[PDB]
């Protein structure tokens, strides 16, 4: 009976924020963050984690397909546990996913392969990896939060959050990630391999202003969203 | 399930393809799931296409696609087992369903065996391990065995009988190679002493053939054995 939300943005667009306020505004509100972000800081997967992110960072083209299978088990084993032993009293349950299985390949794996870091191989055997290993039915989405960020709002957040990792993330990396986000979220010429994908509901949230201590309208908006549900 | 299912083990060329093919000739109570690898080794979906390839960068360049490989020939097998399992046998009296190798193969064989060589890095290996833990805990509760049949031959009669299969993709294939998987089969089936992360392997009862011998012509006295293996499972 849990509604299924996946909070989607560019790099920066201040999903992470928007998640961790959402969380605290109610008990039968809860969060599953993005596996990458928590390697983005032993556990096994941790350690795993952390290794093939730099092993990506410093060779994208060997990593890619390695990274991305990764990243995708580690987020729908994180999502079917949050949903299996969360929530269970609550009269309005509702799961926000930081990003989900559908950023992981038509946003990132896509970006990569279209920009050679995996060949038509790694790219074919990780499609047919995902339309099988989501096969993980039960996380279909209730609905979609698009958190909208100009590709120039994300870079300087990328200034403000300021990991040293991060300040040569180019503006045509994210300008890039930018048009398939909008093309995917905002025009939806996005042809997908899951029926209902066309259909789901989706919520637009310009947050180009900073909304850290002015989140009401966001938040009124997205509980409005919720209703329609 | 009320399908018996059971997985033929064995090195390179022992002959699993053989006997696989002469048992299920012999029951209509009697299904095989040949080995995805062992498919994309002659010659197209899909997933004959990318097996083609995987396997020939895996050739070509060990250390760079032994991860990429072993994913996918893993994937590829539990699919295909779940075919069978819930497709075939359905109105059959004693249902049984012969794997061409398990899961546990290809983790505990191939890919172990990879890591070793040096064709996986730790993360890789551990990345691998973990996923297999958890791809057949979400997606392979069903493929779980009645009973294994180990085909047990020397890598000599093996090395033997690569030379004879006229295969030239194989004709480079090494003995320490067969000698390094033979005694992997040998720590796993014989002794039990190799240690995997799943319990009930532990316990799972085990037929031993010596295939030394040639059995294409010849091969009822082994079919006998099988048949009072299943018997008691
Ligand atoms: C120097 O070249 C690169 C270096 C690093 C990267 C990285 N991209 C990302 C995003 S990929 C991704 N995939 C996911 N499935 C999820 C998620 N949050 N992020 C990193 C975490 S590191 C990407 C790079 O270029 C990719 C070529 F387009
Ligand atoms: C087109 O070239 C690039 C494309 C994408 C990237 C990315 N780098 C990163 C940073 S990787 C990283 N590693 C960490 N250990 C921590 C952290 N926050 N981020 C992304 C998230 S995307 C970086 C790129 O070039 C890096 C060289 F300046
Ligand atoms: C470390 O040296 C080797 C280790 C293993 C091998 C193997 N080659 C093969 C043949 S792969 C293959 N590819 C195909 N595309 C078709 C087919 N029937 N077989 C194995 C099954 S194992 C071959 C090796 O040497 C080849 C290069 F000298
Ligand atoms: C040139 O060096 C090599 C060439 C080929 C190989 C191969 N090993 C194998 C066995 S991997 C495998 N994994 C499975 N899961 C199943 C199965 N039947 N085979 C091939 C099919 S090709 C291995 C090689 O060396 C590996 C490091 F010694
Ligand atoms: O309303 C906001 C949203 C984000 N940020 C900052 O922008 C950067 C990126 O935010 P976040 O980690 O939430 O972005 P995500 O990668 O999670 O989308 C961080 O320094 C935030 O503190 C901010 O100052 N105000
Ligand atoms: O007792 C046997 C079993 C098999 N073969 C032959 O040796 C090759 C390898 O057997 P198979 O393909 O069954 O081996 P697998 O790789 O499946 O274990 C085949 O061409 C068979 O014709 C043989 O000569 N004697």
């Amino acid at each position: 009976r849990i509604k299924k939300i996946s909070i989607e943005g560019n790099i920066a667009a201040g999903k992470s924020t928007f998640v961790n306020i959402l969380k605290q505004l109610s008990e039968d509100w809860e969060v599953v963050p993005e596996p990458v972000a928590r390697w983005s800081n032993l556990t096994m997967e941790q350690k795993n984690g952390g290794n093939v992110l730099q092993m990506m960072y410093e060779k994208p083209e060997r990593w890619s397909f390695t990274f991305q299978t990764y990243a995708c088990l580690s987020r729908i084993r994180a999502q079917l546990a949050s949903l299996n032993g969360k929530l269970k009293d609550a009269e309005k349950p509702v799961l926000f996913f930081e990003r989900s299985v559908y950023s992981d390949r038509y946003i990132f794996a896509s970006n990569l392969y279209e920009s050679e870091s995996m060949n038509e191989t790694e790219w074919t055997i990780y499609q047919d990896w995902h339309d099988w290993m989501n096969n993980g039915q039960s996380l279909e989405l209730d609905g979609i939060i698009y958190l909208q960020a100009t590709p120039e709002t994300c870079l300087h957040r990328i200034y403000l959050r300021g990991r040293n990792e991060e300040q040569g993330i180019p503006l045509e990396y994210l300008e890039k990630l930018h048009y398939k986000h909008e093309s995917w979220l905002l025009h939806r010429t996005l042809k997908t391999n899951f029926d209902y994908l066309q259909e789901v509901p989706i919520l637009t949230l310009d947050v180009n202003e900073d909304f850290k201590d002015k989140y009401e309208s966001l938040v009124e908006k997205v509980k409005e969203f919720l209703s329609t549900l």
